[PDB]
């Protein structure tokens, strides 16, 4: 996925590493290891066959591009994409070029024509689209540090993770260049026989969880580690899910990053996997009113309740794994208005407490509105008659099960859009009902015993 051939459209040829001193071109061959390259840092491109990096002797016109021992400090090994498909040495208008003066070697060249433009073979994208993706190690002795490609083991160089030196087939990488000297490694986030033993599958739900308690990563690094495993940071949307994760972490004490955060300045608490924030299990004193603490850790030594911390804290973490043809005219009863097969109405006449608003909607054949998409929310605010300074009941509430918000109409909660700072759900304030308020129609919990207007919904 992260190895690529380097393709020139005009010549219809791919780069081919012939030797450390001969980087040329050949008819493209997706199986040829000598045609395979990979980003091993932000700016370095490594030959997979040779475990050496493309570089130049100087940043000057018409010098050969060949292969050097990879060196992250060398300016002569740094490449960048200019315009779109122009490939050049960093910091100069000098380009990776093939075709001039009967020269079979790639040359660094002042020219910026089509012979200096390159794409990832099999795509329409430039090389920097499949840029460097740091690979965070699992278990091991390096606390989740990233693979250092290429790395040396038994005096041999590795361009990718390997099972060399092992009897169990597990794939690992050095987290420094010289593993022989430094002995720092971890296992790679890749598929291999036995790799699923890094996950715990809930038999009730078939959802899988990975508890990385030995790693020390920031919230954003931890998120990248889960993402590159086709996963995301833990989200917790059911009581059972919390109970299951409490048990899986019951012998741990240090904090574990989960996916909950307040990193969107204009909205409230949210899961990084876009799950609804509808279940709350905060530690006492959280979420705290401290502006820099926008990322949430599960504290396994305190019954796996949650606390918000500074995102740069290095912790373990937990992964979890034109109208449409159907938009036909919609029948609605008088005073109700259609959207996506349902009918809606705002009650402003007589403000009511939440439970009386609910009774009224139901006597009229509907219910307090549920809201399942941003488009449904946008219909309400932009067309239905909502004004920015409104505050109106919707159907979300945790009256039946404290800390577990549900829709009064019984439909699943699959979407939340909370105001900044919401849900606040402050101790002893009984904020068990929910309103839409403010110019964006975002939501807030609040006490249920206050007269307000409200929004009803029904099926057409
Ligand atoms: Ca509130």
């Amino acid at each position: 996925t992260r190895q690529f051939l380097i393709y020139n459209e005009d010549h219809k040829r791919c780069v081919d590493a012939v030797s450390p001193s001969a980087v040329q071109t050949a008819a493209c061959n997706q199986d040829a290891e000598s045609q395979k390259f990979r980003w091993v840092s932000e700016s370095q491109i490594m030959s997979v066959a040779f475990k050496l990096c493309l570089g130049v002797p100087s940043k000057t016109d018409w010098v050969a591009i060949t292969l050097y021992a990879c060196d992250s400090k060398s300016e002569f090994q740094k490449w960048e994409c200019k315009n779109d498909t122009l490939l050049g040495i960093k910091g100069e208008d000098l380009f990776f070029n093939y075709g001039n003066r009967q020269e079979k070697n790639i040359m660094l060249y002042k020219g910026s024509g089509l012979w200096s433009r390159w794409k990832i073979y099999g795509t329409t994208d430039n090389l920097c689209s499949r840029g460097y993706e740091a690979m965070y190690t699992l278990l091991g002795n390096a606390n989740g540090a990233t693979c250092a490609f290429p790395f040396k083991f038994e005096n041999k160089w590795y361009a990718d993770c390997t099972s060399a030196g092992r009897s169990d087939g597990w794939l690992w990488c050095g987290t420094t260049t010289d593993y022989d000297t430094d002995k720092l490694f971890g296992y790679c986030p890749l598929k291999f026989e036995g790799s699923e033993s890094l996950w715990n599958k809930d038999p009730l739900t078939s959802v899988s969880y990975q508890i990385n308690s030995k790693s020390a990563l920031t919230w954003h690094q931890a998120r990248k580690s889960c993402q590159q495993q086709n996963a995301e940071l833990l989200s917790i949307t059911e009581i059972h899910e919390q109970t299951y994760l409490t048990g899986l972490t019951s012998s741990l004490t240090s904090g574990l990053w989960i996916g909950l955060n307040s990193l969107s300045f204009n909205s409230g608490w949210q899961w990084s996997d876009r799950s609804p924030f509808r279940y709350l299990n905060w530690l006492p004193g959280s979420p705290s009113a401290e502006p820099g603490k926008s990322c949430v850790s599960l504290n396994p030594g305190k019954n796996a309740k949650w606390e918000n911390l500074e995102c740069v804290q290095k912790l373990g973490y937990i992964c979890k794994k034109i109208p449409s043809e159907s938009d036909v005219p919609t029948h609605c009863p008088s005073q109700w208005w259609p959207y996506a097969g349902h009918c809606y109405k705002i009650h402003r006449d007589e403000k009511k407490i939440q439970r009386d608003a609910l009774t009224t909607c139901r006597k009229e054949g509907g219910d307090l509105t549920s809201i399942h998409t941003i488009e449904e929310l946008d219909f309400i605010i932009s067309q239905l008659g909502y004004e920015p300074n409104d505050e109106l009941w919707i159907g979300l509430n945790d009256i039946k099960i404290q800390m577990y918000f549900e829709w009064s109409d019984g439909t699943p909660v699959t979407f939340t859009k909370w105001l900044r700072g919401e849900p606040s759900h402050e101790n002893n304030r009984q904020e068990d009902c929910v309103v839409m308020k403010g110019k964006d129609g975002y939501w807030a919990d609040r006490g249920c015993e206050w007269p307000l207007g409200y929004i009803c919904k029904m099926k057409s």
